[PDB]
């Protein structure tokens, strides 16, 4: 909201530029008529003069810097959105160490760009890059708390890296969010049988089955 | 419109502002030539200068705010096309989710986009969101009437609702839209036939198997 | 080049209005010295002022005009890439009719662009529009007369619409622009027996086993 | 880094336009009030205004060029992003050539595009351009040295270019780079058993193998 702030206080700036100015002014119009001597009535047109001169350079240096504050917002915010597109194009053609680059930059551009967070998560797991793959996932998590899917893919590469209890807690999570998610219930089988949760791992294999008999 | 409003008001407040200090400082050229008293030529010359120093203050303050209404769109126009390819590439991932919250997101900056709001629908159909995609696909046909995909979509999602009177009707539309959909026929043929309205299935049939031999 | 133009003389403008505002401030500098008359000295100042003050406002008002034009510009040469690039999305994932009319909005935001010709036709074809992708596929050739692709694909329209003689001939030209291209040697070959021209028809068919014996 | 050295010239010049004003009228302040001769004062105000005028023009043609400066600056940067993208999408529906000329559009935008350069090379390899290919890695290879896609990408072009020898050694860049790529392995162990090494050829078909034994 600093953009607010400094609006206000571009415009707050140029008002009292002039406003000091035009009081002097309207001074200077009475003094000029009450004492007829040329000597004090120059002196003061040339004081105005000059009040108005530096008033109107501080105003386009201020033109120049808002124009350029808001050309760089835009930037960011095209290129930020362009990267993400750009990641999920090469993820397309399976250049996945590119498309990770490329959500990395979006993130760079944006810290709390759930999306490149999540899509740098998917890709670091598809490219084996496991470890990297949990954390970027954690972020996107925190970023989006209810994010069925971030949750579920956590839980896979949690599970990919021996985390079998707290992957059994991912999916969980993720199933929680969507009850009717039949994948997620199977894949918390499959951690929960490989975790030695016997009965839980049952309860999860029926689930799976009986939310969609056509799965 | 409002921007040719807007721009119109801007250029007439700029010249509004110069011809009366125009109109004034000939004034002036005149009463300093007539009337050879310093006391009164100063007074006019300062306030002549004190218009001019407001004009050109008023004046800098339309140039930023014209420079922030046309970033403004710009960025908007932009971003809705972003989001719209955005969507795009998220659903031929199958992040489905995603893509919806993109084509959500081209909406919300252009609340007429029909085009997200088809593709919105399509999504939540995909996603089993049966009864949000119906009302995704009934804007995206509002907005424009003749779109024979839509209308079928449509009918896709109000069969699956077990809506077989409106899926019938829906699909009738895209059919008298264009004629040879040959899905869009077999597809009202099965609604007719679920319905009970044989007749008019065994026709729907028909055509789909007549209007082109080799489907 | 019309913007070069343009800026030229919105350049020459703005000196000349400073120009004659400099050359009679020079001259009245001289003037209030020799002739010391405060009502012929003010008169000139006043005047000088004048000439400012509407020097001022039509730089602004050119200033304004100038950050519309570039702006403007930007938002076609942007929205123009972003149409096609959408087409290409929509085209992805079979939405034909939609991605037709994304590549129409590219080509009438520039009429030049080859690409969203080309790629009209290949989709108009798609969809069965076989007299409307022969026309799009003519204006993407005249943009680019050595675009072999588009004469191949131009000949698959042709044949289609039962213009086996015009067929031939895109073909032909195909081939010509790239020697190599035994699909398109194929295809030519298949034109020509059709038409009962059985003699190139076998010399068509050998040339595309014979060029690369591992197709 | 020119736009900072240009940033700094337009603020500096800004400033000493005004500043050489201010002195000056500060000067003439004293001046006016010391000498009460109307025929100096005047004359002192008169150069003091046209100081002014020339400043604010010169003031307002910086802003004009800084607005062009980075709207155009923005410009090429989205370009360049869409041309990568297109190529992206080009490529996807295979259109080839047409992607290849997308990413030299890139390319000509910014030469040290080591994505547009990387994947023009398999645009063109596609398109059985061999030479230039190869010539297109490895520009992308000298951009980025540790891209070992693209040195394994730049092998399989030598080896279809008869240059064994020369594929060996980028492929065993690419290793070094990233020694889990089985791909990279075996493809080393091709070149070196085609290129007569048996020994090398056999320990690196054993690597392929032993590195990831569900390869």
């Amino acid at each position: 909201s600093k953009d607010t702030e400094d609006s206000r206080k571009i415009w707050r700036t140029i008002m009292l530029l002039l406003v000091f100015a035009i009081l002097l002014s309207a001074i200077i119009w009475y003094q000029i008529t009450t004492n007829p001597d040329t000597s004090q009535i120059a002196t003061l047109l040339s004081m105005q003069l000059l009040l108005i001169a530096l008033m109107l350079v501080v105003i386009a240096l201020l033109l120049s810097r808002q124009t350029e504050q808001v050309a760089e917002s835009i930037r960011r915010d095209v290129s930020a959105l362009a990267y993400v597109m750009l990641g999920l194009l090469l993820s397309l053609l399976n250049r996945l160490s590119l498309a990770a680059e490329a959500y990395k930059k979006a993130i760079e551009l944006d810290p709390n760009d759930a999306l490149a967070w999540l899509l740098l998560g998917s890709v670091l797991e598809k490219l084996k890059r496991l470890d990297e793959a949990a954390e970027a996932y954690k972020k996107a998590i925190e970023l989006k708390p209810n994010d069925a899917s971030a949750w579920k893919e956590l839980g896979k590469v949690l599970e990919k890296l021996g985390r079998l209890d707290e992957a059994a807690e991912a999916y969980k999570k993720a199933i929680e969010l969507d009850p009717e998610d039949a994948e997620a219930w199977k894949e918390l089988g499959k951690v929960l049988e490989k975790l030695g949760r016997l009965d839980e791992a049952a309860e999860a294999y029926k689930k799976a089955i009986e939310l969609d008999p056509n799965d």
